[PDB]
């Protein structure tokens, strides 16, 4: 198919994320290749090379077509593509479970593989519900979070997404009614934690778990946060006997400057979800980890098992590439790499603070954000960034980047320059 | 890792589908390779080659490591592993969407890609609910199905699963309460359809959709029903203004003797789900298709968009292998292939009808089932099958197979002989 034909098929037949059919203001751009930090896109019938400043929605931490990950895929493909995980086990699943147990916050000793972030969140909730049921406390069935969060698109996951961001107002009666604390502030305020505790106290007997994104809230608004809040959550949860679940699907694997965002506080949750960057952005894969205590209590419960099992559970191909991606990250000085990326984002984005339409500039590890005083028009921002050799996709009022870890200092400066120019145009209406 | 080390890691750290940690009656068997119709498994420390009679949970329709599918994946790997589907489109997505629209029942014109069957079911439900909200009828938010079904493991999907199979007993006060008709019979009885209609009629004002597996109910009991029941559901749904959703995640791509099981009835659903065999068993991928009417009504409603978007939506690697898998199926006389498989299953399983423990023997396309009068002991059945060079996994009172389409007459004889002997050992108490 030519790029023209691809566009024709797409407009007529393909849904896109959170999109319409036939009512798109901006046509999608045809991608024809991806290598390292670079995408080959079609612009006016001509292929142009642009920086993947988004890491393809936070996935491509090592860039595209990395030799180590390509080779991991083809070497597994040669021996075993997939086998059912019902009654069978295999080396890729075992290697990956061993790695994940050994690098995640202490105490996370068991691993449930699934195929997506949203599914891993449902699995986490199921673990929490079956746990309390295993303790003879089935009243503990509700979830508590703070506002500003995002946890995926399946119906249980939706129920803990920010009620404003997730337009819950049109899911009246269908969504489970969960407990929401106010938006967690950037700076540490003991008063916020005390109020969080006071609210949790009113619901403790009906709460299975607190579920939050640690340190960085991604899709909900790129808000950062103080890690000390996570210390308070762990204390509150311990004292009131509510499970703590960390959703690290966004973040995990070095993105925030620590290996996992929980590490910024030294906090272990009871259950943890990982996903986006798990395979280095090659293949869909997610994981839900829980403590030995949670696993044993579930296993000793009425069901005698966790009542979940996806078709492609622990897929050998996805597990093999993930093994390679995790080893590639751990086999280098990733901490210094992320610190350098963060330095580059900070230096490059400082000039945006002076721009008329800019309300905030913030950086946390390999995440850089320009917050604007108005929603960013994609019809202007997209071509503007492409003209500067960078693929950016703002959402709401945010011009942001989460670049691949392999981006050179020069490439980071190219990214921040494009971000600044988009922010300048926003004020130019 | 050696098979012994794999077993050690697995016992300590890996959840399996619907499994415990630390309370497994039988250890899983280590799989070390897969090629064509055969798995290489470790038994008594040594590798043995056995037939994958289950197609690795319905997935491996062309067998493992098919050269055409390996090639397709490797070719895509060299150009573009993955890009984000937010604001970008690509050739693998377009090619697959085009194919799927062209081969599915008439009227299914739009394709929403996701990363598993359970998610595609949630997407289907979301389409149905947003559809009625777009028509100004937000009361139409419940689902109706018949008993014996299975639709996945996420919380909304669970709500339409068979109440017994799904142990809904221990999910009281958590699952949405849906409308269940009685188990659909094998043989066609107009009285059943009339009763289904009467039940639907009293709930029509609050029903968004009927959701069923067409012709074959897989995981809920390997039960077959007359295709004419689906003709009746299409009629009932039309007259009472309730959407019809067919979940073809297990039945799709030739398994039942038609390209899609809906084709047995000559009927089109409003929404359709596909999954397990979509990639030929290489990678997790699923799709939810809907009519132009459904897509337009959603897109004109208050959200102005379908509120869903998985991270790995329309993954180029998965879409590439899927295109190859479908073209491989369409490029041969698949209908004759399934007919020969069905014939082989019938002939091989006939001797079981006379066994003392056997209540039924039934075949539908490349699906063969021996139903027993008591549960099948896996501790006895698994080694018995392995001794005969066959991987079988019974569940409940069912010894069954859904073999790869590439299985030779000799391999089908080997599969069925193993199944018959498992059934024989059941009657020995
Ligand atoms: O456009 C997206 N997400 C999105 C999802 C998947 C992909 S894949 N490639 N790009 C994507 C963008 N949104 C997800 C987060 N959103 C949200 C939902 C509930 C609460 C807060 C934010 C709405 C918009
Ligand atoms: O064990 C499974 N699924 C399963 C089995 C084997 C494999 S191999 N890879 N994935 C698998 C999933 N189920 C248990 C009972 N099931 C069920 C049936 C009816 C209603 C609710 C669940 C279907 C899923
Ligand atoms: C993206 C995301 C999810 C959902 O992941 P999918 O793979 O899109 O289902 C869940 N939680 C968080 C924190 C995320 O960033
Ligand atoms: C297996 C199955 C599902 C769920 O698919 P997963 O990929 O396991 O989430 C849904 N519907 C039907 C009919 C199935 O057989």
């Amino acid at each position: 198919l030519t790029p023209e034909q691809i566009i024709a098929v797409d407009g007529a037949h393909l849904w896109h994320p959170y999109s319409s059919i036939g009512r798109e203001a901006v046509s999608p751009v045809v991608a024809v290749a991806a290598h390292g930090a670079w995408l080959t896109l079609i612009r006016d019938g001509q292929p142009i090379e642009v920086l993947d400043a988004m890491s393809s929605w936070w996935t491509a931490i090592h860039g595209h077509g990395h030799p180590a990950l390509d080779q991991a895929l083809t070497t597994q493909l040669r021996v075993m593509n997939h086998v059912m995980f019902g009654g069978l086990t295999h080396e890729p699943a075992a290697r990956l479970a061993k790695l994940l147990v050994d690098i995640t916050p202490a105490g996370l000793d068991t691993v449930f593989f699934s195929d997506s972030g949203s599914v891993s969140v449902e699995v986490a909730a199921k673990m929490a519900l079956q746990y309390w049921r295993g303790r003879g406390l089935p009243g503990k069935r509700r979830l508590m979070t703070w506002r500003g969060g995002y946890h995926g698109d399946t119906f249980l996951a939706m129920s803990i997404c920010d009620p404003h961001g997730g337009m819950h107002s049109l899911w009246t009666d269908v969504l489970a009614a969960q407990v929401f604390a106010p938006q967690v502030p950037r700076d540490y305020d003991p008063a916020y934690s005390a109020a969080f505790e006071a609210q949790l106290a009113q619901h403790a007997g009906e709460l299975a778990a607190v579920v939050v994104e640690p340190v960085v809230q991604g899709a909900g608004g790129m808000r950062f946060h103080d890690p000390r809040y996570l210390h308070d959550l762990r204390d509150i949860c311990r004292r009131y006997e509510v499970l703590l679940i960390f959703d690290e699907i966004a973040t995990g694997f070095g993105r925030t400057g620590a290996l996992f965002a929980a590490d910024h506080a030294g906090v272990s949750p009871d259950i943890m979800c990982v996903g986006k960057a798990l395979t280095g952005g090659y293949l869909s894969l997610a994981a839900t980890l829980c403590t030995a205590d949670v696993a044993h209590t579930i296993s000793a419960g009425a069901a005698g098992a966790l009542m979940h099992g996806p078709t492609f559970m622990a897929n050998p191909l996805a597990c093999a590439v993930s093994v390679a991606s995790v080893e590639l990250l751990l086999g280098q000085d990733w901490r210094t790499r992320i610190t350098e990326l963060a330095a580059g984002l900070t230096a490059g984005l400082d000039t945006a603070r002076a721009l008329p339409a800019v309300t905030d500039v913030r950086v946390c590890g390999a995440i850089g954000v320009i917050e604007c005083d108005r929603p960013v028009d994609l019809a202007v921002a997209t071509p503007a960034a492409l003209d500067r050799g960078v693929w950016l996709r703002p959402f709401r009022n945010l011009v942001y980047a989460m670049p691949p870890y392999i981006c050179t200092p020069a490439e980071i400066t190219q990214i921040t320059s494009a971000m600044v120019e988009v922010a300048r145009l926003v004020g130019s209406l």
